[PDB]
DNA sequence: TAGACCTGGA
DNA sequence: TCCAGGTCTA
């Protein structure tokens, strides 16, 4: 889950937690929990505190409760679903919070990867792992001078640069890949070779991406769905991103997939430079 | 940067 | 065995 899933999944389940009372937490996976690190003081305090929030930070699902805020990363296979306590519960379900209705916050989490971490409110975005966060993607405080001042200063590759949360959020595998075929620019060039009106380019497609796969819901191209278990339907509008030895939908071209930035990487051979 | 941290699907 | 919408590390 990237910006898009989590920023739809965030629109699909705060209307189903908003204003219900928490009146249990039951954790089947301590590992989960961060902070505080003791899995029953975590507990604890959710006990008896209202959501009155379902905010997103980058990537981060930030919960606000009554004095406290809930940060939770999804990872790779984090998910979120509100259901009655008495059906059974579906595998992986690693963390329950249980409200004072009988309903339920669901988190499952297959690979185990999420993380979460409580503070007080006035806390939560001063600590980690909000503090050290770039800007959003879709605000003003992201602009191609931005984008640019951290391009010069570095030699690796323009897709570690995006992948990197401290210069800007939200960006996963799939819209960066996606941003860069957009953009016209090979994913594997060095950051720094990037030319003003390619930082302008890349920067202008960066924000279209985003914004409309969070239109069409987010992309489902494994397991992503929103909170109804809805798939996103951004997949379909995807050039590159997991379409290895697909025609290109612009050129025709094979998409190539190799390895950068330690990540699965595609693009077009032809309309990328 | 090759692995962790985990687990299921091709 | 190879791979994965995330992210740190030796
Ligand atoms: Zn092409």
């Amino acid at each position: 889950p990237q910006l898009p899933e989590v920023e739809t999944i965030r629109r699909t389940l705060l209307p189903l937690i908003v204003g219900k009372t928490i009146e249990d937490v039951r954790i089947f996976w301590p590992n989960i929990i961060r902070h505080p690190r003791d899995s029953e003081a975590f507990a604890a305090r959710m006990i008896g505190q209202t959501v009155r929030g379902l905010e997103r930070r980058g990537k981060f699902l930030k919960f606000l409760l009554d004095r406290d805020a809930l940060i939770s990363h999804l990872r790779m296979e984090g998910r979120y679903a509100v259901a009655s306590a008495l059906e059974p519960l579906e595998p992986h379900t690693h963390v329950v919070f249980c409200f004072t209705d009988g309903s339920e916050l669901r988190y499952r989490d297959v690979r185990k990867f999420g993380t979460m971490h409580v503070y007080a409110k006035e806390e939560a975005d001063r600590r980690p792992p909000l503090a050290e966060l770039g800007p959003e993607p879709l605000s003003p405080a992201f602009s191609p001078a931005v984008l640019a001042e951290r391009a010069v200063k570095t030699k690796r590759s323009v897709k570690a640069l995006l992948l990197d949360c401290t210069v800007v959020a939200g960006f996963g595998n799939i819209y960066v890949d996606e941003s860069l075929f957009r953009a016209g620019i090979l994913p594997g060039r060095p950051a720094a070779s990037l030319s003003s009106k390619e930082i302008e380019r890349l920067h202008e497609e960066m924000v279209a991406t985003i914004g409309e796969a969070v239109m069409k819901g987010g992309s489902t191209v494994r397991t992503y769905v929103n909170t109804q278990g809805e798939a996103g339907t951004f997949q379909h509008h995807l050039y590159v991103y997991g379409r290895q030895g697909n025609p290109c939908k612009r050129c025709g071209t094979p998409i190539e997939k190799t390895v950068v930035a330690g990540r699965g990487t595609h693009y077009c051979p032809r309309c990328q430079r």
